[PDB]
């Protein structure tokens, strides 16, 4: 019978995953490397590796809680549940609109962002995680300010950066503190949509700082549950059901 896999790595996830616990769904957590549920860790061996899990597993239900930007991961998802006939939601919030006030342009990936950045030195705010940092040693007169959840293993592949060792979430006195401190004068981000990381963003409009903005990567289509009350009824059209 049921027997959830919820892909996570983010906000949205962890909650998700406190709500099916209380509600008493059997469901598997899923990192790639905040909750209780009996969580896996690691890859599975791309699309046939996630064939194999569902099947051997006998998943009933997937639910994509990834980030936006774990593209590979969501569209792996896709490719598994349609082989193997298991039902598949994504709980993604939708991307970031500008205001007023916000100064965005946007860019289709992780170089262009590279790409995007002036010539003269400037003070820029890497707020993409620990990924491909290494990509903006192309631009290396620039000053970097990263944001790592954890201590870097090895000395940074940037010639001039800090990094400040933080999980947050974060609020936006903190972010407008930061990038004040640190004399910041762009902010590169990917547009994750949410508020637990939108921060960053009002504090670059209440200093008047420009953003690059990486868009959001194509992904197949698949049924989207954008709310924990989204998921519940998705769930329940699907014939999952909790416990006992
Ligand atoms: N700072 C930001 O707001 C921001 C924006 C964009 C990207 N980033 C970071 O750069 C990231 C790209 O992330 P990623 O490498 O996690 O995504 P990914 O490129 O989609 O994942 C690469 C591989 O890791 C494994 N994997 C990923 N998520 C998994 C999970 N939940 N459970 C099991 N295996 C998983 C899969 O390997 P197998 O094929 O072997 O299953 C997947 O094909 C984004 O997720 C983000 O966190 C951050």
């Amino acid at each position: 019978m049921t027997r959830l896999l919820v892909l996570g790595g983010t906000t949205e996830a962890s909650r998700l995953a406190k709500t099916l616990a209380d509600q008493g769904f059997e469901a598997v957590f899923s990192y790639a490397g905040a909750q209780p549920l009996p969580t896996r860790i690691g890859g599975f061996g791309g699309v046939a590796g996630l064939v194999d899990y569902l099947t051997r597993e006998g998943v009933s239900h997937v639910i994509d809680a990834t980030h936006p930007f774990a593209a590979q991961m969501s569209a792996n998802a896709v490719a598994a549940c349609a082989q193997t006939g298991v039902a598949l939601c994504a709980f993604e919030r939708a991307p970031w609109t500008a205001q007023a006030g916000d100064r965005w342009t946007h860019v289709p990936d992780l170089a262009a962002a590279v790409a995007a950045l002036p010539q003269a030195p400037a003070r820029v705010f890497l707020a993409i995680g620990k990924q491909h940092l290494r990509d903006f040693s192309a631009a290396p007169q620039h000053h970097y300010l990263l944001r790592l959840v954890d201590p870097p293993e090895g000395p940074l592949p940037l010639p001039d950066a800090r990094a400040v060792i933080a999980r947050g979430p974060f609020t936006v006195q903190g972010d407008t503190e930061l990038l004040r401190s640190e004399t910041i004068t762009h902010v590169v981000a990917k547009n994750a949509g949410g508020a637990g990381a939108e921060a960053k963003l009002i504090a670059a409009r209440s200093l008047g700082l420009p953003v690059i903005l990486i868009d959001r990567p194509a992904v197949p289509a698949r049924d989207i549950c954008a709310t924990l009350e989204g998921v519940m009824g998705w769930l329940a059209d699907h014939g999952a059901t909790p416990r006992g």
